[PDB]
C-alpha cells in the first residue's frame, strides 16, 4: 500500500485548510451513510478513522455541524474533515477524520457473555458514568444522541476511557420543530418515541442508557423486542402497564393502540441475585415511563452507584489510575452547578 494526501479543514479550529498525509487504509464499518475506515497518519502513525458519506451537494451536513463544535474526553474528536470524489462519478463525500478507539462496549460485553460470566462491576460504573458525563455535556448543547447502543461506546482497554461516537442520528432539537418517532436502535428505543412522539426531549438518551447499564449486569439486552412494536410489549413486562397519565406524559396526541394489564415485576427480580442494589436503583430512575422522571445524565453521575469512583483509593483493576473522572468544565455542570460539591470530589479540588 502506499499514501493518500488530502486537503481538510481543521474539526473544531480555524479553517485553514491544510494537507494531511495518510496510509494503511482498511474498512471497519458502514452504513446508509456510506463507509468508515481505519488510517494511519503518516506524521504522526496514530489510528484515526474516516466516516465517509455522500453529501447533497446543495443543503448542509447536520453531522458535521454537530462534531465541529464538540470538545470532550469522552466524545470522539473530529480531527479533521475534507471532499473527495468518486465511484458515484460526479457527486461529492464529506469525509469525517476521527478518533479511532479500538475495542466497543458491544464486544467487551458479548465476549464476558459468550464466557457465562458478568462484566465486573468496576467496569460497568467507569463505562456508564464517562457515558453520563458525555450526555450531559452534548445535551447542555441540547443535542440528542438519538442513537446510544453499546456498539456506539468506544474503549481503550489499557486506559479504561469510553467515547461516544457515531453522531449520525445525532439532531439538536429545538423545542416546538417535530423530530422523527422511528429512531434509535430498537433495543434502546424509549416509550415515548414507540408511542410516535415526535417533541420528546433529550431524555430518550438516558433511557437508553438506562438500557445500557441494565445490559450491562444482566449480560443480555433487558428489552429485546422483535419488531418497533413488540419492543415496548418487552418493556410493559417488566414495567407493566403504562398508567394513563405516564401515556399523557409521552405523547399527548393518544396514538396508544395495543395492550393489556400486566403487573410490574419487581425490580429485584429482574436481576440476577448477587447485583449491586445501587446499580439496580440507577437503573430503576433511568428507565421510567414518564419522560421528566428519569434522571439527567449529571443526576445519574451523581449517583452513589459510582461512589468508588470518587474514592481516592481508585485504580484500575490492571494497577493504573483511573481516567480523569472529575475535570467537569462549567458547561457539563450548567444543568445543576450545585452538583459539583459531590462530582468533584474533594481531594481533587484544585
Ligand atoms: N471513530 C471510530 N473509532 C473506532 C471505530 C471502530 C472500532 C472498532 C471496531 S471493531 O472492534 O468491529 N473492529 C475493529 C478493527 O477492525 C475490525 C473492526 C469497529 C469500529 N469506529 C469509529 C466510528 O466513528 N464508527 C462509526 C461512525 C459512524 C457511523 N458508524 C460507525
Amino acid at each position: 500500500s502506499k499514501v493518500t494526501t488530502v486537503v481538510a479543514t481543521p474539526g473544531q479550529g480555524p479553517d485553514r485548510p491544510q494537507e494531511v498525509s495518510y496510509t494503511d487504509t482498511k474498512v471497519i464499518g458502514n452504513g446508509s451513510f456510506g463507509v468508515v475506515y481505519q488510517a494511519k497518519l503518516c506524521d504522526s502513525g496514530e489510528l484515526v478513522a474516516i466516516k465517509k458519506v455522500l453529501q447533497d451537494k446543495r443543503f448542509k451536513n447536520r453531522e458535521l455541524q454537530i462534531m465541529r463544535k464538540l470538545d470532550h474526553c469522552n466524545i470522539v474528536r473530529l480531527r479533521y474533515f475534507f471532499y473527495s470524489s468518486g465511484e458515484k462519478k460526479d457527486e461529492v463525500y464529506l469525509n469525517l477524520v476521527l478518533d479511532y478507539v479500538p475495542e466497543t462496549v458491544y464486544r467487551v460485553a458479548r465476549h464476558y457473555s459468550r464466557a457465562k460470566q458478568t462484566l465486573p462491576v468496576i467496569y460497568v460504573k467507569l463505562y456508564m458514568y464517562q457515558l453520563f458525563r458525555s450526555l450531559a455535556y452534548i445535551h447542555s448543547f441540547g443535542i440528542c444522541h438519538r442513537d446510544i447502543k453499546p456498539q456506539n461506546l468506544l474503549l481503550d482497554p489499557d486506559t479504561a476511557v469510553l467515547k461516544l461516537c457515531d453522531f449520525g442520528s445525532a439532531k439538536q432539537l429545538v423545542r416546538g420543530e417535530p423530530n422523527v418517532s422511528y429512531i434509535c436502535s430498537r433495543y434502546y428505543r424509549a416509550p415515548e418515541l414507540i408511542f410516535g412522539a415526535t417533541d420528546y426531549t433529550s431524555s430518550i438518551d438516558v433511557w437508553s442508557a438506562g438500557c445500557v447499564l441494565a445490559e450491562l449486569l444482566l449480560g443480555q439486552p433487558i428489552f429485546p423486542g422483535d419488531s418497533g412494536v413488540d419492543q415496548l410489549v418487552e418493556i410493559i413486562k417488566v414495567l407493566g402497564t403504562p398508567t394513563r397519565e405516564q401515556i399523557r406524559e409521552m405523547n399527548p396526541n393518544y396514538t396508544e393502540f395495543k395492550f393489556p394489564q400486566i403487573k410490574a415485576h419487581p425490580w429485584t427480580k429482574v436481576f440476577r441475585p448477587r447485583t449491586p442494589p445501587e446499580a439496580i436503583a440507577l437503573c430503576s430512575r433511568l428507565l421510567e415511563y414518564t419522560p421528566t422522571a428519569r434522571l439527567t445524565p449529571l443526576e445519574a453521575c451523581a449517583h452513589s452507584f459510582f461512589d468508588e469512583l470518587r474514592d481516592p483509593n481508585v485504580k484500575l483493576p490492571n494497577g493504573r489510575d483511573t481516567p480523569a473522572l472529575f475535570n467537569f468544565t462549567t458547561q457539563e455542570l450548567s444543568s445543576n452547578p450545585p452538583l459539583a460539591t459531590i462530582l468533584i470530589p474533594p481531594h481533587a479540588r484544585i
